[PDB]
């Protein structure tokens, strides 16, 4: 599809049998969503925007479908007020900005 | 053009005559500008990110080039840790998402 920008890009994803809304995020390196309870190792990280850093928990190689489009790698989740997929995933699902 | 996402979206732009880098960034509502001069009028606004919320200056209807693309509207400038290109300037150069 191709997404104009009037409003905030949300789309449905699935990840880790859940169903939520997230932003597709050209600023984002990385994909940071809200906390969950998921299963497996992680390893924690900061990350960082304006007002200053959180603390997340890294899990690698999860999948998420977004818009049906099938994607995995790391995911960040942590205290984030926003659902963001960012270009380690944007990239799998052959996203592009474009003007 | 058709910009990838395997690295940041990043661009040079225009404005008050002096030239900047930026990042394409459709996770941003608004335009966000690291510390600079510019003329005119300005109103003390407060905008959120990840991390909470920072004091800004907002000035309106300000000319900016962005990737030879010009636009005008609203750039808020404070201490934000990278030079953001929001959805009020993607919108007025025709910026879309496309997978
Ligand atoms: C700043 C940028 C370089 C990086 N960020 C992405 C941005 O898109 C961010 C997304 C967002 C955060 C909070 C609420 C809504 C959207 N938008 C944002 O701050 O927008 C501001 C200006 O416009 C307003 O509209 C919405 C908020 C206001 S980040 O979230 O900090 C971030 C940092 C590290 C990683 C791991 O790599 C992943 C993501």
């Amino acid at each position: 599809p191709q997404i104009t920008l009037w409003k905030r890009p949300l789309v449905t994803i699935k990840i880790g049998g859940q169903l939520k809304e997230a932003l597709l995020d050209t600023g984002a390196d990385d994909t940071v969503l809200e906390e969950m309870n998921l299963p497996g190792r992680w390893k924690p990280k900061m990350i960082g925007g304006i007002g200053g850093f959180i603390k997340v928990r890294q899990y690698d190689q999860i999948l998420i479908e977004i818009c049906g489009h099938k994607a995995i790698g790391t995911v960040l989740v942590g205290p984030t007020p926003v659902n963001v997929i960012g270009r380690n995933l944007l990239t799998q699902i052959g996203c592009t900005l474009n003007f």
